[PDB]
């Protein structure tokens, strides 16, 4: 037994191994658009890429991390709600096997095909595993993806998949962009929420973009191609590799825009 995201591990079953499944700052959430409150002191986001340096690609079981160089303030994320600098150490995405599913949070209850996470650890804490013991610890800049016109920025990324399709394998990755992943404007809902995969902890500013990006139906289908297993076992393919929403608790979505 191990967690995943079948009938017999997924996401009905965490809490038994991770009991905070059941904590009072859980993600994802439904971001329900006119509950949210405009909110007049955040301010605009700042995404400074420019230096970033990716490494590798790695399938993990569960989804692909495109992993970068994290010891030094190469590709940072400030301003927004977040009062430090939050360093980019990773992205993945959460995508389903069609493409009215796949996002984890919601819009006014709509699905979208993807959701893409790009992972920031706050600098005053050193490195990533003393972030995860904060609750200001990680700062997740959450963007969908639907289906229509194909991305560019997204086609190394999907090019790669066929080299590393099973559970464990890795490939070198450098060069990357990942200004290429971003929509045009930087508005943005944000809330203080969870990882949304075991060990589940509730260290996360969520920073979840307003605008999608759109991806073309040849992109997603290549990321369905990606297997679960390891090499020699059974196929499974890794789809539907989402959380689906949790209780919103005692707390505020708040909207950047008006
Ligand atoms: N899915 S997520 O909350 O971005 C996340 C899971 C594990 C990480 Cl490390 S970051
Ligand atoms: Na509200
Ligand atoms: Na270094
Ligand atoms: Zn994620």
């Amino acid at each position: 037994h191990h967690w995943g995201y079948g009938k017999h591990n997924g996401p009905e079953h965490w809490h038994k191994d991770f009991p905070i499944a059941k904590g009072e700052r859980q993600s994802p959430v439904d971001i329900d658009t006119h509950t949210a409150k405009y909110d007049p002191s955040l301010k605009p986001l700042s995404v400074s890429y420019d230096q970033a340096t990716s490494l590798r690609i790695l399938n993990n079981g569960h989804a692909f991390n495109v992993e970068f160089d994290d010891s030094q303030d190469k590709a940072v994320l400030k301003g927004g709600p977040l009062d430090g600098t939050y360093r980019l150490i990773q992205f993945h995405f959460h995508w389903g096997s069609l493409d009215g599913q796949g996002s984890e949070h919601t819009v006014d209850k709509k699905k979208y095909a993807a959701e893409l996470h790009l992972v920031h650890w706050n600098t005053k804490y050193g490195d990533f595993g003393k972030a995860v013991q904060q609750p200001d610890g990680l700062a997740v800049l959450g963007i969908f993806l639907k289906v229509g016109s194909a991305k560019p920025g997204l086609q190394k990324v999907v090019d790669v998949l066929d080299s590393i399709k099973t559970k464990g394998k890795s490939a070198d990755f450098t060069n990357f962009d990942p200004r290429g992943l971003l929509p045009e404007s930087l508005d943005y809902w944000t809330y203080p929420g969870s990882l949304t995969t075991p060990p589940l902890l509730e260290c996360v500013t969520w920073i979840v973009l307003k605008e999608p990006i759109s991806v073309s139906s040849e992109q997603v289908l290549k990321f369905r191609k990606l297997n679960f297993n390891g090499e020699g076992e059974p196929e499974e393919l890794m789809v539907d590799n989402w959380r689906p929403a949790q209780p919103l608790k005692n707390r505020q979505i708040k909207a950047s825009f008006k």
